[PDB]
């Protein structure tokens, strides 16, 4: 069974306790970011307003789905309303179409929405093309692992980088 | 592999050319309706329009999955814009959220916020209740296989109705 | 004095308290639809949060009209937001757009807009030619009756089928 | 045969050929003023704009109904998108809901949304102090003999003022 | 330091305390009108749920900017999202940008939008004749001064008049 | 005199010419993004579109200018439409304001909203602890020059950083 969830649940790791990631900024689940600024208190005063109890950092596994598909929905919402991004969405393949959510999700529409040249290519389902050009991005530099198996995913259309 | 796609191929079938739907409606793709006038020569304008070309009446696989994709993403775009139906969708897992997606796409969104209580019920994970509210509705009634299926989704929460 | 609401009034009845639709569905005032939900708690629920109060699934004429009002507002919303309607609804009389705001209070925005030749027909101002096409469709099959009488309006831009 | 057509249609009037209005604006058909800018030129330009074609400032019957409906709908629009308005109008009947169009027709709902304590009265179908109220304001003043009849409109709930 | 604040706060002044403007309207603040009816009490109404607190019709420097910022969010707002003005506005400079602003303030988006020419005039760049064609308005006859100083501001395209 | 323009002027550069910034990104006017993508061509293709003429990767003031306000445009309408922004947007001056919007065009409404304590403390107007805390973000590191004086305006309410 695959889909965006189990995708990104191994990209962006599944905490059920606040922690720092990869920049120490305070985050939980799967990859939400809770704060930028450098305060526990402030983290679990946002993870306190996002999931309307008093969680004290901990939350349960139905908690961080629901954070995380809140996410996916800003994420997919912000695809749908980008007219550089929605014709390009439209044109992909139900596993693709997890991919791109995938990069969006990680970097926003505008970051994603850059790639003007592998966004034709992959329009044009010349994936080959749309993985090297990718691949020569501060995106695949910053994150070398998680951008190899989005961009084997972008040019396979399987699940192989995840199963 | 399944998906939304996979999903949505089997309830509403898969159709390269004009057919009249279970209503003599003119359609193609995957449940695509093209128009509700009787005129074979109004749904090639339409479906001239949507595809962007000459079609007469026939479309390609990616032509169908990209039509199915617009229908799609506004099926989403309903959930997420709809008060009623958000929370609960933002409540479900993967697989769970696949059911409701297939729910609207089929009755649109207005019709799915109609299921007052078997939506309050999925959103507390009374799977087992909500399928028995759901199985009494006219939805049920018109369409029982399809209900079964979907039903079975929200009750099991997995792809079982399908693989 | 003919207008939108004693128009609807007559092709969906108005009722001041809960009963089944035509498809066994908990509704109340002028066809409004309170839950698909086969439960009447849950009914008279929503009729609480809609209407203000402890109604217990009865309500009053002005309740009725206001619950009316806020459905016909969601039509002509509908109506006013979509590219495929509003430019035919713009190329109406005032008489022949209730008939217009009728059918999508029965099926809605994206129902309406379905009938693509019919449409452009009014808005060419071929009345004839549109009331058959409409004669023609699901709508007409499942609700004979009223489909008659909206379709009449629109071949005629007039009250006599009220 | 009475409506909101009819109505503004006695209370704007309707030329087919453009001229200046209560305070020299360059209008036509039915109240639709075509710019504040003292250019016939320009207002002609206006008018090539809103009918699509050259009508060197003369319009048809059909072509005024079409303008009036665009108007009515900006009205209607503004009413259902304003907080302080949409609840009142909700709480009239067919008659009354008619007459705040026209006021809105007239002035915007900026300036119906000042009238605070008329409004209230209405929604609370104190009908008779809310035409005393109403009959105090600049708008009364300023066009007396419209007031009247749209007031005496909320008063009676009737068309009688213009029967 | 000049900005949309120190402009307006000049034109509509700066008031702590419920005040008649200049039509006889309850008005607080920077130029925010509160209600057109007659009633002391419906103005300290509305304030109260402008401000969220029991003002008794007085209310501090931050509640009149925070008031002063919302009222200049919808003008822009407006600006932003309507076909006639955003074009216009986008090709104006940082100052006169502010002029424009200003002028929604005062009278709304449509009330801007209906001077069709000198719209024209300032995408066009060409000043001087927007301020000859500005000044021909009511809304000059009906506020001369701040007209002035508005206008100024599109012809030169300087905080001069301020 | 002083104003966001002046501001991001001295802060983005002011450049005619597609130049590539910071990070091998090509970019014209004030700090305009034309495209991640490593094509000059693809650069000028944007820089086409965005402009509406054969522009060859050159464009005057004026354009530099009106493409300077759509970015601010977007940044403030980023802003109004986020609950998170737009109540400490509301509570600062005219000089503050101008600040956040520098932000906001520099790193977009969601990376400044990532502030939680930051932002708090602008909405009590406790500017020097907002002052401290913003410069201990990713923000002041990788753009040390620029944040200080962005953080030097929240806590003077004054040009002083740019004059
Ligand atoms: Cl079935
Ligand atoms: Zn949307
Ligand atoms: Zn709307
Ligand atoms: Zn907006």
């Amino acid at each position: 069974p695959m889909n965006i969830f189990e995708m990104l649940r191994i990209d962006e790791g599944l905490r059920l306790k606040i922690y720092k990631d990869t920049e120490g900024y305070y985050t939980i689940g799967i990859g939400h970011l809770l704060t930028k600024s450098p305060s526990l208190n402030a983290a679990k005063s946002e993870l306190d307003k996002a999931i309307g109890r008093n969680t004290n950092g901990v939350i349960t596994k139905d908690e961080a789905e629901k954070l995380f598909n809140q996410d996916v929905d800003a994420a997919v919402h912000g695809i749908l309303h980008n007219a550089k991004l929605k014709p390009v969405y439209d044109s992909l393949d139900a596993v693709r179409r997890a991919a791109l959510i995938n990069m969006v999700f990680q970097m926003g529409e505008t970051g994603v929405a850059g790639f003007t040249n592998s966004l034709r290519m992959l329009q044009q389902k010349r994936w080959d093309e749309a993985a090297v050009n990718l691949a020569k991005s501060r995106w695949y530099n910053q994150t070398p692992n998680r951008a190899k198996r989005v961009i084997t995913t972008f040019r396979t259309g399987t699940w192989d980088a995840y199963k």
